[PDB]
């Protein structure tokens, strides 16, 4: 707390006042790969423990996409106590996404706008980065830490449930769960596979892919949604997940919507919004998709969430983990034990046995 | 701590069980009234005083309109914990408000919808009222615990601005600060009065009438705004409050709006939805509100209040005060000392000296 307090009022606004914020978040992936970070003090307590996905997760709070983009620092999150890793997006064939720069910081309203367009080393890349640690990683994940490899697709594709495909025959094998990212806001045309028949085609053939996996190689499938869907949206959805057994929602992407009241002087860039405006969006839209699946299908959490109350109301909206990535900009590396110290505190406080006992604990109210 | 748990999870739940709202409402009122409660146990610190409004507020933390009414319970109130109480709306006569039922809860949304319509036992009786504790509310005042009076417009008058001008004349001499409540959704006709030019007339005749009265008798006039307005709508506001003066905003009351994700069975039913669902709307009035007012107008912040963090939120975003209502219908009493706890643990964690120093500070970042 002496550390968290360093790192919100002295490290972090100091970094961002030096470095635009493309730079600083590759020195963070550099460093963070480095291992220069020393190892988080809190330690995971059985009340946090989930057990989702065919996974156990030692505690539920991870890292979201876009942040390890290439897979270049999957240990050193591990490292800060992250619970579980998602890299990515990763598509296909490397390309270098949109022209500098492309994303912007709002301090006034804790957010960030984001256009990179699926900068990424691309499969053939990633794949080689994960086989060099792909033991460690089943160790890992034995031990309660698994990982999860985002997929994306490639700006110029003629196919976009190829592009998909080809993910989940390159990366599905080093992943314990996949993502089928349909919800960038940053590359012409992607939102619009959220769309029922669309949808149900790419995803039939993403399931059938990594159903002709080898049973230890065989991870996982959720599907990346937006906060940005319509009522009919979500409907659609949430019925293809059910008609087709896909294995979980993550909920949410990134907002286009530029909510009432940002302060920001570059609110009105280009891009995807996150941070704190996004929270309640983010968490309103978990709680409908939980409804919709009747809570049968788990739910990874995320959106604005920089304490243990915002993690704690996404559990009870329905989330069985949650995500995050703009608070660690604002707070740096120690917002992950603050996270997860709040959310064991509220737990007591609310009368939950764990983690387990919370999630959709709003709906049965 | 088990004092609230036993409220959040035993005694309120039982209560909602057994009551129709109305009902525990009434329930609620009498007992509060009565001191059946024990007084709470939390001692105000010095960092939760703040100097606002002409007065000395010992917490930050005071009860929203429309829980006491008719002022029944004000020593109740301050019993309970609360730094000020405002009561209300009051209309000039007596009125019986809509038909029943005319409130419901949506306790998967941890909300309230509302349309009761200002029932009010009128001017002259709660005049009578407050004029029986007069002297012991100036000392309450002098100690630190204000009074707020929030008043209304009767259903059939032919001339808003004189309703609001007789409750200018009748209640201002006993107030601390008096409300121009133009942001119910119950009353027809009366939101329209928040447009630039009613507004402008109204609020003339409001603080000509309050600057009509004896100096030891004349309260701040604020302003409360509904959560619904459109941007015009919100710089309308700020230019005619700058322009008159007003000495405040109350910012926000409930919204007409049914944020997607609502799970309540009771969702669509008419009325002013209050609670969790409202809680960023309202922050983000706030944000826009001190932003347009340049800090120099003090905002009362509202709507969806029910842990420290929630109020340092928007105390952080712009607000010198907050209030409760919907928080203390789910988790009771005990909330309040909840709320004060939890927001003296943030400011120290947060390196603020006092709530005064938190004031609007996310505009600084
Ligand atoms: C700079 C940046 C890059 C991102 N890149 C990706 C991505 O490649 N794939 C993805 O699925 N989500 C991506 N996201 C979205 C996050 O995974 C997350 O859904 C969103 O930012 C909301 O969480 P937060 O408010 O905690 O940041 C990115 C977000 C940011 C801020
Ligand atoms: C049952 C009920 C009655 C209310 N009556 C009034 C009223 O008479 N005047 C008023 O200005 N606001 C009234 N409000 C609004 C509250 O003062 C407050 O602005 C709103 O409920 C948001 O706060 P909350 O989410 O903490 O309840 C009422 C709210 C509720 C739930
Ligand atoms: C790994 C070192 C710690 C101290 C660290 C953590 C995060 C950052 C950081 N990461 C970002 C990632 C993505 C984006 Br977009 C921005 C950042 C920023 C930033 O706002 O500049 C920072 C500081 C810098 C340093
Ligand atoms: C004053 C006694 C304490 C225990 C108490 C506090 C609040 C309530 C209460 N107040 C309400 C006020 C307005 C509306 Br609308 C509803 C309530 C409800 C309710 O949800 O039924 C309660 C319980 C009941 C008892
Ligand atoms: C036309 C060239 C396409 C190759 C794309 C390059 C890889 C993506 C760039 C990400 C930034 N990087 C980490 C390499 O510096
Ligand atoms: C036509 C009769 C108008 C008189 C209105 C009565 C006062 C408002 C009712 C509030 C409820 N009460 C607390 C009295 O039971
Ligand atoms: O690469 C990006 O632009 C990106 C992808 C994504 O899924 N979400 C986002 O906000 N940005
Ligand atoms: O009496 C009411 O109906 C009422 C008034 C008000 O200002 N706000 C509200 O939600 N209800």
């Amino acid at each position: 707390t002496g550390d968290e307090r360093f790192y919100a009022e002295h490290l972090m606004p100091t970094l961002q006042g030096l470095l635009d914020p493309e730079s600083a978040h590759r020195l963070a992936v550099r460093f963070t790969s480095l291992g220069l970070l020393p190892r988080a003090r809190f330690q995971d307590s059985d009340m946090l423990e989930v057990r989702v996905l065919g996974h156990k997760f030692r505690n539920p709070v991870g890292i979201a996409a876009g942040f390890d983009k290439h897979g270049e620092a999957v240990d050193g999150l591990y490292k800060m106590g992250f619970g579980f890793v998602e890299i990515g997006s990763v598509t296909p064939k490397p390309q270098e996404g949109n022209p500098r720069p492309r994303v912007f910081r709002l301090p006034e309203d804790q957010a960030v706008i984001n256009r990179y367009g699926f900068n990424s080393h691309g499969l053939s890349v990633v794949e080689h980065r994960l086989r060099a640690r792909q033991q460690k990683q089943a160790k890992l994940t034995e031990d309660g830490l698994p990982l999860g490899v985002n997929l994306g697709k490639n700006k110029t594709s003629v196919d976009a449930a190829e592009d998909y495909a080809e993910g989940v025959r390159v990366l599905g094998p080093l992943a314990d769960y996949l993502v089928v990212n349909v919800s960038s806001p940053n590359t012409a045309g992607l939102r619009s596979l959220q769309g029922k028949a669309e949808l149900r085609r790419l995803l039939t053939k993403v399931l059938q892919e990594r159903d002709g996996l080898r049973r230890v190689h065989r991870p996982a499938v959720l599907v990346k949604i937006a906060p940005d869907l319509t009522s009919q949206d979500k409907e659609d959805i949430a019925s293809v997940v059910k008609e087709l057994g896909i294995d979980g929602l993550i909920v949410t992407n990134t907002t286009v919507s530029r909510p009432a009241g940002l302060q920001g002087a570059l609110r009105s860039e280009t891009g995807g919004l996150s941070g704190k405006p996004l929270r309640d969006l983010s968490t309103q839209t978990i709680r409908e998709m939980y409804a919709l699946t009747q809570g049968r299908v788990p739910i990874i959490g995320v959106g604005g969430v920089s304490s243990g109350q915002d993690a704690l109301e996404k559990i009870r909206a329905g989330a069985s983990l949650v995500q995050l990535y703009t608070a660690l900009t604002f707070w740096g590396p120690p917002v992950v034990g603050k996270v997860k110290r709040e959310l064991e505190a509220l737990l007591k406080e609310q009368g939950f046995g764990g983690v387990t006992d919370a999630i959709g604990a709003d709906h049965r109210r």
